[PDB]
Protein backbone atom coordinates (compact mmCIF):
# COMPACT_ATOMS: atom_id res chain seq x y z
CA UNK A 1 0.00 0.00 0.00
CA UNK A 2 3.07 2.26 1.08
CA UNK A 3 4.82 0.94 -2.01
CA UNK A 4 1.91 1.63 -4.45
CA UNK A 5 2.20 5.97 -2.92
CA UNK A 6 6.07 6.01 -3.37
CA UNK A 7 6.07 4.67 -6.83
CA UNK A 8 2.96 7.01 -8.10
CA UNK A 9 5.48 9.59 -7.23
CA UNK A 10 8.26 7.60 -9.02
CA UNK A 11 6.27 7.68 -11.78
CA UNK A 12 4.77 10.49 -11.31
CA UNK A 13 8.47 12.37 -11.45
CA UNK A 14 9.80 10.42 -14.77
CA UNK A 15 7.02 11.22 -16.94
CA UNK A 16 7.34 14.64 -15.81
CA UNK A 17 11.19 14.81 -16.20
CA UNK A 18 10.39 12.91 -19.69
CA UNK A 19 7.76 15.63 -20.73
CA UNK A 20 10.32 18.32 -20.44
CA UNK A 21 13.18 16.38 -22.50
CA UNK A 22 10.65 16.50 -25.63
CA UNK A 23 9.03 20.15 -24.70
CA UNK A 24 12.60 21.35 -25.00
CA UNK A 25 13.48 19.84 -27.99
CA UNK A 26 10.12 21.25 -30.07
CA UNK A 27 12.01 24.17 -30.04
CA UNK A 28 14.48 23.10 -32.46
CA UNK A 29 13.10 22.72 -35.53
CA UNK A 30 10.75 25.53 -35.48
CA UNK A 31 13.23 27.88 -35.10
CA UNK A 32 15.42 26.74 -37.42
CA UNK A 33 12.70 26.39 -39.98
CA UNK A 34 12.59 30.05 -40.35
CA UNK A 35 15.94 30.48 -40.84
CA UNK A 36 17.07 32.27 -43.38
CA UNK A 37 20.09 30.25 -44.02
CA UNK A 38 18.03 27.21 -44.12
CA UNK A 39 15.21 28.33 -46.40
CA UNK A 40 18.66 29.74 -48.79
CA UNK A 41 19.68 26.72 -49.28
CA UNK A 42 16.81 24.70 -50.04
CA UNK A 43 16.49 27.49 -52.76
CA UNK A 44 20.31 27.11 -54.08
CA UNK A 45 21.09 23.73 -53.19
CA UNK A 46 25.03 23.89 -53.81
CA UNK A 47 27.74 22.67 -52.42
CA UNK A 48 29.34 25.63 -50.58
CA UNK A 49 25.40 26.15 -49.23
CA UNK A 50 24.69 22.25 -48.35
CA UNK A 51 28.28 22.22 -47.06
CA UNK A 52 27.56 25.65 -44.74
CA UNK A 53 24.35 23.74 -43.62
CA UNK A 54 26.27 20.67 -42.63
CA UNK A 55 28.56 22.76 -40.29
CA UNK A 56 26.07 24.41 -38.87
CA UNK A 57 23.81 21.78 -37.90
CA UNK A 58 26.61 19.91 -36.69
CA UNK A 59 27.41 22.30 -34.32
CA UNK A 60 23.67 22.69 -33.41
CA UNK A 61 23.24 19.03 -32.52
CA UNK A 62 26.57 19.12 -30.49
CA UNK A 63 24.73 21.60 -28.00
CA UNK A 64 21.51 20.04 -28.11
CA UNK A 65 19.75 17.45 -26.64
CA UNK A 66 18.80 16.22 -30.31
CA UNK A 67 21.06 13.56 -31.50
CA UNK A 68 20.55 14.33 -35.46
CA UNK A 69 19.08 17.29 -36.85
CA UNK A 70 18.68 17.25 -40.77
CA UNK A 71 17.17 18.68 -43.64
CA UNK A 72 15.31 17.55 -46.37
CA UNK A 73 14.22 18.55 -49.98
CA UNK A 74 10.57 19.13 -51.41
CA UNK A 75 11.57 15.49 -53.22
CA UNK A 76 11.78 14.02 -49.72
CA UNK A 77 15.74 13.44 -50.21
CA UNK A 78 17.76 14.43 -47.14
CA UNK A 79 20.62 17.22 -48.59
CA UNK A 80 22.01 18.42 -45.19
CA UNK A 81 22.87 16.67 -41.93
CA UNK A 82 24.19 16.84 -38.53
CA UNK A 83 25.90 13.63 -38.73
CA UNK A 84 27.17 14.29 -42.54
CA UNK A 85 30.79 12.95 -41.30
CA UNK A 86 29.36 10.04 -39.71
CA UNK A 87 29.13 6.66 -42.09
CA UNK A 88 25.34 6.49 -40.96
CA UNK A 89 25.21 10.22 -42.08
CA UNK A 90 21.28 10.74 -43.52
CA UNK A 91 22.57 12.86 -46.47
CA UNK A 92 21.50 10.81 -49.46
CA UNK A 93 18.36 9.00 -48.54
CA UNK A 94 14.51 9.36 -48.99
CA UNK A 95 12.47 9.93 -46.42
CA UNK A 96 9.58 10.87 -47.99
CA UNK A 97 7.55 7.73 -46.87
CA UNK A 98 7.89 9.05 -43.11
CA UNK A 99 4.69 10.74 -41.66
CA UNK A 100 7.11 12.93 -39.98
CA UNK A 101 7.99 14.46 -43.84
CA UNK A 102 4.65 14.30 -45.37
CA UNK A 103 2.57 15.36 -42.63
CA UNK A 104 5.01 18.29 -42.06
CA UNK A 105 4.54 18.91 -45.61
CA UNK A 106 0.55 18.80 -45.68
CA UNK A 107 0.04 20.16 -41.96
CA UNK A 108 3.69 22.73 -41.19
CA UNK A 109 4.26 20.41 -38.22
CA UNK A 110 4.99 16.72 -37.08
CA UNK A 111 5.84 14.34 -34.99
CA UNK A 112 6.08 11.11 -34.15
CA UNK A 113 8.32 7.34 -33.21
CA UNK A 114 10.53 5.61 -35.07
CA UNK A 115 13.07 2.85 -35.88
CA UNK A 116 15.74 4.87 -37.80
CA UNK A 117 16.09 2.79 -41.32
CA UNK A 118 19.68 3.70 -41.24
CA UNK A 119 21.21 4.46 -38.12
CA UNK A 120 18.87 1.04 -36.61
CA UNK A 121 18.45 3.16 -33.37
CA UNK A 122 15.09 4.62 -32.17
CA UNK A 123 14.27 8.19 -31.45
CA UNK A 124 11.34 10.70 -31.95
CA UNK A 125 11.53 12.59 -34.80
CA UNK A 126 10.02 16.28 -34.51
CA UNK A 127 10.16 18.32 -37.88
CA UNK A 128 8.77 21.52 -39.48
CA UNK A 129 8.14 22.83 -42.85
CA UNK A 130 10.55 25.16 -44.45
CA UNK A 131 8.45 27.67 -45.99
CA UNK A 132 9.74 29.83 -49.06
CA UNK A 133 8.21 33.36 -50.51
CA UNK A 134 6.62 30.92 -53.16
CA UNK A 135 5.60 27.99 -50.57
CA UNK A 136 7.05 24.66 -49.56
CA UNK A 137 10.83 24.32 -49.37
CA UNK A 138 11.65 21.20 -47.65
CA UNK A 139 11.64 19.64 -43.80
CA UNK A 140 13.43 19.99 -40.89
CA UNK A 141 13.83 17.38 -38.48
CA UNK A 142 15.30 17.11 -34.86
CA UNK A 143 15.86 13.45 -34.11
CA UNK A 144 15.80 13.16 -30.28
CA UNK A 145 16.45 9.24 -28.42
CA UNK A 146 16.21 8.45 -24.79
CA UNK A 147 19.29 6.46 -23.90
CA UNK A 148 20.08 8.81 -20.93
CA UNK A 149 16.61 8.89 -19.99
CA UNK A 150 16.34 4.90 -20.32
CA UNK A 151 19.85 4.78 -18.07
CA UNK A 152 19.08 6.92 -15.33
CA UNK A 153 15.42 4.67 -15.37
CA UNK A 154 17.67 1.49 -15.30
CA UNK A 155 19.84 2.80 -12.58
CA UNK A 156 16.81 3.90 -10.60
CA UNK A 157 16.21 0.35 -9.69
CA UNK A 158 12.08 0.92 -10.60
CA UNK A 159 12.03 -0.37 -14.56
CA UNK A 160 9.85 1.89 -16.88
CA UNK A 161 8.41 2.30 -20.40
CA UNK A 162 6.42 4.14 -22.33
CA UNK A 163 3.60 3.20 -24.71
CA UNK A 164 1.46 5.18 -27.99
CA UNK A 165 -2.16 5.05 -27.38
CA UNK A 166 -1.97 1.67 -29.37
CA UNK A 167 0.19 -0.07 -26.25
CA UNK A 168 3.40 -0.25 -28.43
CA UNK A 169 6.52 0.32 -26.30
CA UNK A 170 8.56 2.72 -27.73
CA UNK A 171 10.83 4.16 -24.96
CA UNK A 172 12.04 1.35 -22.45
CA UNK A 173 14.88 1.08 -19.41
CA UNK A 174 14.71 -2.85 -20.60
CA UNK A 175 15.71 -2.91 -24.13
CA UNK A 176 14.16 -5.94 -24.91
CA UNK A 177 10.42 -4.45 -24.40
CA UNK A 178 11.51 -2.36 -27.20
CA UNK A 179 8.01 -2.52 -29.74
CA UNK A 180 6.45 -5.38 -27.72
CA UNK A 181 2.82 -4.56 -26.77
CA UNK A 182 0.75 -3.93 -23.65
CA UNK A 183 -3.05 -4.50 -25.44
CA UNK A 184 -3.52 -6.86 -27.77
CA UNK A 185 -3.36 -6.13 -31.41
CA UNK A 186 -5.87 -7.49 -33.71
CA UNK A 187 -4.32 -9.25 -36.86
CA UNK A 188 -5.91 -6.59 -39.28
CA UNK A 189 -4.29 -4.01 -37.50
CA UNK A 190 -0.91 -5.45 -37.34
CA UNK A 191 -0.21 -5.75 -40.70
CA UNK A 192 -0.70 -1.68 -41.56
CA UNK A 193 1.84 -0.68 -38.63
CA UNK A 194 4.11 -3.62 -39.44
CA UNK A 195 4.64 -2.89 -43.32
CA UNK A 196 4.42 1.29 -42.71
CA UNK A 197 8.80 0.58 -40.83
CA UNK A 198 7.80 2.86 -38.54
CA UNK A 199 9.04 -0.10 -36.20
CA UNK A 200 11.74 -1.73 -38.39
CA UNK A 201 10.81 -4.95 -38.60
CA UNK A 202 9.64 -5.72 -34.93
CA UNK A 203 6.95 -8.32 -34.70
CA UNK A 204 5.15 -6.46 -32.56
CA UNK A 205 4.43 -9.32 -29.69
CA UNK A 206 3.08 -8.90 -26.53
CA UNK A 207 5.62 -8.25 -24.02
CA UNK A 208 6.03 -11.32 -21.68
CA UNK A 209 4.64 -10.64 -18.41
CA UNK A 210 3.23 -13.50 -16.80
CA UNK A 211 0.14 -13.54 -13.58
CA UNK A 212 -1.20 -10.02 -14.27
CA UNK A 213 -3.20 -8.86 -11.12
CA UNK A 214 -5.16 -6.03 -11.55
CA UNK A 215 -5.83 -4.06 -7.78
CA UNK A 216 -8.89 -1.74 -6.91
CA UNK A 217 -6.36 1.73 -6.93
CA UNK A 218 -5.25 1.33 -10.57
CA UNK A 219 -2.13 -0.77 -10.39
CA UNK A 220 -1.06 -4.14 -10.93
CA UNK A 221 1.47 -7.35 -9.71
CA UNK A 222 3.08 -9.19 -11.98
CA UNK A 223 6.31 -11.37 -12.27
CA UNK A 224 8.82 -10.43 -14.70
CA UNK A 225 12.34 -11.31 -16.13
CA UNK A 226 14.81 -8.67 -15.62
CA UNK A 227 18.61 -9.16 -16.93
CA UNK A 228 20.90 -11.89 -14.36
CA UNK A 229 17.39 -11.93 -12.66
CA UNK A 230 15.05 -15.10 -11.92
CA UNK A 231 11.85 -14.34 -11.98
CA UNK A 232 10.37 -11.58 -9.51
CA UNK A 233 6.62 -9.75 -8.51
CA UNK A 234 6.45 -6.09 -9.52
CA UNK A 235 4.39 -3.82 -8.53
CA UNK A 236 3.18 -1.69 -11.85
CA UNK A 237 1.73 1.95 -11.99
CA UNK A 238 0.66 4.01 -15.05
CA UNK A 239 0.64 7.55 -15.72
CA UNK A 240 0.33 10.13 -18.67
CA UNK A 241 3.12 11.97 -20.07
CA UNK A 242 1.88 14.92 -20.39
CA UNK A 243 2.15 17.46 -23.41
CA UNK A 244 2.34 13.75 -25.45
CA UNK A 245 0.21 10.89 -26.68
CA UNK A 246 1.98 8.82 -24.22
CA UNK A 247 1.66 6.16 -21.38
CA UNK A 248 4.50 6.10 -18.46
CA UNK A 249 4.31 2.03 -17.11
CA UNK A 250 6.40 1.66 -13.99
CA UNK A 251 7.36 -1.47 -12.38
CA UNK A 252 8.38 -1.83 -8.40
CA UNK A 253 10.31 -4.87 -7.13
CA UNK A 254 8.26 -6.31 -3.93
CA UNK B 1 43.04 1.09 0.02
CA UNK B 2 39.75 -0.85 -1.83
CA UNK B 3 38.21 2.36 -1.24
CA UNK B 4 40.58 5.26 -3.14
CA UNK B 5 40.41 2.92 -6.11
CA UNK B 6 37.05 3.20 -6.44
CA UNK B 7 37.09 6.97 -5.19
CA UNK B 8 39.62 7.34 -8.04
CA UNK B 9 37.18 5.88 -10.68
CA UNK B 10 33.77 7.60 -9.85
CA UNK B 11 36.32 11.06 -9.54
CA UNK B 12 37.45 10.43 -12.98
CA UNK B 13 34.00 9.72 -14.16
CA UNK B 14 32.56 12.48 -12.87
CA UNK B 15 35.27 15.15 -14.48
CA UNK B 16 34.34 13.00 -17.88
CA UNK B 17 30.80 13.93 -18.15
CA UNK B 18 31.62 17.45 -16.88
CA UNK B 19 34.05 18.39 -19.52
CA UNK B 20 31.52 16.64 -22.34
CA UNK B 21 29.38 19.31 -20.95
CA UNK B 22 31.57 22.10 -21.73
CA UNK B 23 33.12 20.55 -24.97
CA UNK B 24 29.29 20.25 -26.08
CA UNK B 25 28.39 24.13 -25.31
CA UNK B 26 31.37 25.25 -26.93
CA UNK B 27 29.71 24.42 -30.23
CA UNK B 28 26.83 27.05 -29.57
CA UNK B 29 28.52 30.69 -29.35
CA UNK B 30 30.87 29.45 -32.39
CA UNK B 31 28.13 29.06 -34.75
CA UNK B 32 25.73 32.02 -33.21
CA UNK B 33 28.60 34.24 -34.64
CA UNK B 34 29.18 33.52 -38.25
CA UNK B 35 25.26 33.58 -38.28
CA UNK B 36 24.15 35.86 -41.02
CA UNK B 37 20.56 36.86 -38.52
CA UNK B 38 23.00 37.95 -35.47
CA UNK B 39 25.46 39.53 -37.89
CA UNK B 40 22.82 41.69 -39.49
CA UNK B 41 20.95 42.51 -35.98
CA UNK B 42 24.31 43.73 -34.95
CA UNK B 43 24.53 45.68 -38.05
CA UNK B 44 21.07 47.25 -37.74
CA UNK B 45 20.26 47.24 -34.24
CA UNK B 46 16.58 48.03 -34.99
CA UNK B 47 13.33 47.08 -33.33
CA UNK B 48 12.38 44.24 -35.34
CA UNK B 49 15.53 42.66 -36.07
CA UNK B 50 16.24 42.57 -31.91
CA UNK B 51 12.61 40.98 -32.00
CA UNK B 52 13.81 38.41 -34.20
CA UNK B 53 17.38 37.75 -32.09
CA UNK B 54 15.53 37.72 -29.50
CA UNK B 55 13.36 34.61 -30.02
CA UNK B 56 15.56 33.09 -31.89
CA UNK B 57 17.86 32.89 -28.92
CA UNK B 58 15.01 31.91 -26.79
CA UNK B 59 14.51 28.80 -28.73
CA UNK B 60 18.27 27.72 -28.77
CA UNK B 61 18.58 28.16 -24.88
CA UNK B 62 15.49 25.92 -24.46
CA UNK B 63 16.68 22.59 -26.77
CA UNK B 64 20.17 23.81 -25.64
CA UNK B 65 22.27 22.86 -21.97
CA UNK B 66 23.25 26.36 -22.06
CA UNK B 67 20.77 28.50 -19.53
CA UNK B 68 21.18 31.77 -20.96
CA UNK B 69 22.47 32.87 -24.46
CA UNK B 70 23.12 36.64 -25.33
CA UNK B 71 24.42 39.15 -27.37
CA UNK B 72 26.72 41.85 -26.77
CA UNK B 73 27.48 45.31 -29.01
CA UNK B 74 30.26 46.99 -29.53
CA UNK B 75 30.15 49.18 -27.03
CA UNK B 76 29.52 45.85 -24.00
CA UNK B 77 25.59 46.27 -23.88
CA UNK B 78 23.69 43.53 -24.38
CA UNK B 79 20.91 44.18 -27.17
CA UNK B 80 19.52 40.78 -27.34
CA UNK B 81 19.02 37.94 -24.98
CA UNK B 82 16.99 34.32 -24.91
CA UNK B 83 15.92 35.49 -21.36
CA UNK B 84 14.39 38.55 -22.87
CA UNK B 85 11.27 37.89 -20.85
CA UNK B 86 12.48 37.22 -17.62
CA UNK B 87 12.98 39.79 -15.13
CA UNK B 88 16.18 38.88 -15.08
CA UNK B 89 16.58 39.65 -18.74
CA UNK B 90 20.23 40.68 -19.52
CA UNK B 91 19.11 43.33 -22.05
CA UNK B 92 20.24 46.61 -21.55
CA UNK B 93 23.11 45.74 -19.10
CA UNK B 94 26.40 46.69 -19.92
CA UNK B 95 29.04 43.73 -19.76
CA UNK B 96 32.18 45.61 -20.83
CA UNK B 97 34.12 45.06 -17.80
CA UNK B 98 33.81 41.13 -18.16
CA UNK B 99 36.94 39.25 -19.35
CA UNK B 100 34.52 37.11 -21.78
CA UNK B 101 33.30 40.77 -23.40
CA UNK B 102 36.78 42.54 -23.91
CA UNK B 103 38.80 39.03 -24.29
CA UNK B 104 36.69 37.75 -27.29
CA UNK B 105 37.20 41.27 -28.41
CA UNK B 106 40.83 41.40 -28.33
CA UNK B 107 40.93 37.49 -29.11
CA UNK B 108 38.02 36.10 -30.89
CA UNK B 109 36.98 34.02 -28.17
CA UNK B 110 36.95 33.55 -24.52
CA UNK B 111 35.66 31.60 -21.35
CA UNK B 112 35.52 32.06 -17.99
CA UNK B 113 33.59 31.30 -14.65
CA UNK B 114 31.63 33.97 -12.93
CA UNK B 115 28.76 34.70 -10.42
CA UNK B 116 26.40 36.63 -12.17
CA UNK B 117 26.05 40.27 -11.77
CA UNK B 118 21.97 40.11 -12.50
CA UNK B 119 20.70 36.97 -12.31
CA UNK B 120 23.04 36.17 -8.55
CA UNK B 121 23.39 32.60 -10.32
CA UNK B 122 27.12 31.43 -10.80
CA UNK B 123 28.57 29.87 -14.72
CA UNK B 124 30.12 29.50 -17.47
CA UNK B 125 30.27 31.92 -19.79
CA UNK B 126 31.61 31.05 -23.63
CA UNK B 127 31.48 34.07 -25.62
CA UNK B 128 32.90 34.61 -29.18
CA UNK B 129 33.44 37.76 -31.36
CA UNK B 130 30.88 38.78 -34.35
CA UNK B 131 32.47 39.64 -37.29
CA UNK B 132 31.16 42.00 -40.25
CA UNK B 133 33.01 42.83 -43.21
CA UNK B 134 34.56 45.93 -41.77
CA UNK B 135 35.29 44.16 -38.52
CA UNK B 136 34.15 43.09 -35.26
CA UNK B 137 30.65 43.87 -34.19
CA UNK B 138 30.08 42.73 -31.03
CA UNK B 139 29.96 39.23 -28.91
CA UNK B 140 27.90 36.32 -28.18
CA UNK B 141 27.91 34.78 -25.36
CA UNK B 142 26.64 31.02 -23.65
CA UNK B 143 26.08 31.08 -20.11
CA UNK B 144 26.33 27.42 -18.64
CA UNK B 145 24.75 26.36 -15.44
CA UNK B 146 25.62 23.29 -13.59
CA UNK B 147 22.66 22.79 -11.14
CA UNK B 148 21.45 19.70 -12.77
CA UNK B 149 25.41 18.19 -12.34
CA UNK B 150 25.91 19.03 -8.87
CA UNK B 151 22.36 17.64 -7.62
CA UNK B 152 23.66 14.09 -9.64
CA UNK B 153 26.85 14.62 -7.40
CA UNK B 154 25.14 15.16 -5.20
CA UNK B 155 22.62 12.05 -4.83
CA UNK B 156 25.94 9.96 -5.80
CA UNK B 157 26.52 10.01 -2.17
CA UNK B 158 30.25 10.91 -2.86
CA UNK B 159 30.50 15.13 -2.68
CA UNK B 160 32.50 16.84 -5.20
CA UNK B 161 33.67 20.37 -5.94
CA UNK B 162 35.51 21.45 -8.59
CA UNK B 163 38.25 24.43 -8.77
CA UNK B 164 40.53 26.86 -10.69
CA UNK B 165 44.11 27.25 -11.20
CA UNK B 166 44.15 29.41 -8.40
CA UNK B 167 42.00 26.69 -6.13
CA UNK B 168 38.59 28.72 -6.08
CA UNK B 169 36.00 26.41 -5.53
CA UNK B 170 33.70 27.41 -8.98
CA UNK B 171 31.11 23.95 -8.85
CA UNK B 172 29.75 22.12 -6.12
CA UNK B 173 27.73 19.34 -4.67
CA UNK B 174 27.23 21.36 -1.40
CA UNK B 175 26.39 25.70 -1.86
CA UNK B 176 28.26 26.80 0.92
CA UNK B 177 31.61 25.47 -0.87
CA UNK B 178 31.13 27.58 -3.02
CA UNK B 179 33.84 30.37 -3.97
CA UNK B 180 36.07 29.04 -0.89
CA UNK B 181 39.55 27.99 -1.54
CA UNK B 182 41.34 24.59 -1.50
CA UNK B 183 44.84 27.18 -1.47
CA UNK B 184 45.68 29.68 1.00
CA UNK B 185 45.72 32.82 -1.09
CA UNK B 186 48.02 36.08 -0.27
CA UNK B 187 46.52 39.20 0.51
CA UNK B 188 48.01 40.95 -2.73
CA UNK B 189 46.22 38.62 -5.00
CA UNK B 190 43.53 38.43 -3.27
CA UNK B 191 42.49 42.36 -3.50
CA UNK B 192 42.55 42.32 -7.52
CA UNK B 193 40.08 39.03 -7.43
CA UNK B 194 37.62 40.57 -5.19
CA UNK B 195 37.57 43.57 -7.10
CA UNK B 196 37.05 42.19 -10.49
CA UNK B 197 33.30 40.62 -9.62
CA UNK B 198 34.27 37.58 -10.98
CA UNK B 199 32.73 36.29 -8.09
CA UNK B 200 30.41 38.91 -6.65
CA UNK B 201 31.59 39.87 -3.35
CA UNK B 202 32.22 36.17 -2.20
CA UNK B 203 35.27 36.97 0.75
CA UNK B 204 37.13 33.90 -0.76
CA UNK B 205 38.10 32.55 2.92
CA UNK B 206 39.52 29.11 2.84
CA UNK B 207 37.02 25.56 2.55
CA UNK B 208 36.57 24.71 6.26
CA UNK B 209 38.03 20.91 6.41
CA UNK B 210 39.47 19.94 9.75
CA UNK B 211 41.99 17.50 10.24
CA UNK B 212 43.40 17.42 6.63
CA UNK B 213 46.05 14.26 6.58
CA UNK B 214 48.10 13.77 3.00
CA UNK B 215 48.25 9.54 2.06
CA UNK B 216 51.09 7.93 -0.19
CA UNK B 217 48.87 7.54 -2.85
CA UNK B 218 47.81 11.03 -3.48
CA UNK B 219 44.71 11.36 -1.17
CA UNK B 220 44.12 12.69 2.06
CA UNK B 221 41.28 11.95 5.04
CA UNK B 222 39.96 14.78 6.63
CA UNK B 223 36.87 15.92 8.72
CA UNK B 224 33.75 17.60 7.01
CA UNK B 225 30.32 18.68 7.91
CA UNK B 226 27.72 17.93 5.46
CA UNK B 227 24.08 19.38 6.03
CA UNK B 228 21.91 17.48 8.74
CA UNK B 229 25.05 15.51 9.91
CA UNK B 230 27.73 16.05 12.43
CA UNK B 231 31.31 16.02 11.93
CA UNK B 232 32.57 12.93 9.51
CA UNK B 233 35.87 11.49 8.11
CA UNK B 234 36.62 11.54 4.45
CA UNK B 235 38.91 10.20 1.96
CA UNK B 236 39.70 13.02 -0.92
CA UNK B 237 40.60 12.22 -4.41
CA UNK B 238 41.24 14.50 -7.09
CA UNK B 239 41.82 14.52 -10.74
CA UNK B 240 41.95 16.67 -14.00
CA UNK B 241 39.20 17.99 -15.45
CA UNK B 242 40.07 17.15 -19.27
CA UNK B 243 39.77 20.46 -21.57
CA UNK B 244 40.04 22.56 -19.14
CA UNK B 245 41.94 24.46 -16.36
CA UNK B 246 40.21 22.84 -13.71
CA UNK B 247 40.59 20.36 -11.15
CA UNK B 248 38.06 17.98 -9.97
CA UNK B 249 38.24 16.82 -6.08
CA UNK B 250 35.63 13.91 -4.47
CA UNK B 251 34.83 12.83 -0.81
CA UNK B 252 34.33 9.35 0.02
CA UNK B 253 32.38 8.93 3.52
CA UNK B 254 34.56 6.74 5.17
MG1 LIG C 1 22.82 16.45 -29.40
MG1 LIG D 1 19.04 25.66 -21.98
Amino acid sequence: AGLAGQSRIDASLKASLLRAVVERQRALPLVLADDAAIRGALLSPDRPSLDRINRKLEALATSAEAAVIYLIDRSGVAVAASNWQEPTSFVGNDYAFRDYFRLAVRDGMAEHFAMGTVSKRPGLYISRRVDGPGGPLGVIVAKLEFDGVEADWQASGKPAYVTDRRGIVLITSLPSWRFMTTKPIAEDRLAPIRESLQFGDAPLLPLPFRKIEARPDGSSTLDALLPGDSTAAFLRVETMVPSTNWRLEQLSPL
